[PDB]
């Protein structure tokens, strides 16, 4: 406001603010929502109920916060990638993969045609499929447990 700018109060107390140039503009509602238009064209939206706050970019970009402290970016291509509480990162992608990664390094990813696919903390993999469920181990054998029950251990070279 000081530089040149106009405030705007209404009698039901909404406030809006607007800079000199009319690149930057916020509006303050009585219900405690807010917009805010930015001179990049990035719009923040505020929800005082919700307590959430959603960013848009002129890309089609989209940023959701949370008040749990989630947070989340909606991408053109339909990607979503949440960032958890706990800081566990989750990227959805519009065929079906999920993959998420945990704070100790742990990969878990789901894909499409319902397998799965862990690489441990270890580095050591794991992954199951309609057949089998297969995982790595440090001494070199790869052990296989078939859907039928039996297991097969493969020994290194």
């Amino acid at each position: 406001l000081p530089d040149g700018g106009r405030l705007v109060v209404f009698p039901n107390g909404t406030r809006k603010e607007l800079s000199a140039d009319g690149q930057t503009v916020k509006v303050m509602f009585f219900n405690g929502d807010v917009k805010h238009t930015m001179p990049d064209q990035r719009v923040i939206y505020y929800y005082a109920e919700a307590q959430t706050t959603h960013i848009t970019y002129p890309d089609g970009m989209e940023v959701l916060q949370f008040p749990n402290n989630q947070t989340e970016k909606h991408f053109p291509d339909g990607r979503k990638e949440i960032t958890f509480p706990d800081q566990t990162v989750k990227t959805l992608h519009p065929d079906g993969r999920e993959e998420s990664v945990l704070t100790d390094g742990t990969i878990i990813q789901l894909n499409p045609d319902g397998s799965k696919v862990i690489q441990f903390n270890t580095g050591q993999r794991e992954i199951h499929t309609a057949d089998f469920k297969r995982r790595e181990y440090p001494d070199g054998t790869v052990k296989t447990v078939y859907s039928d029950g039996r297991q097969e251990t493969q020994y290194p070279t």
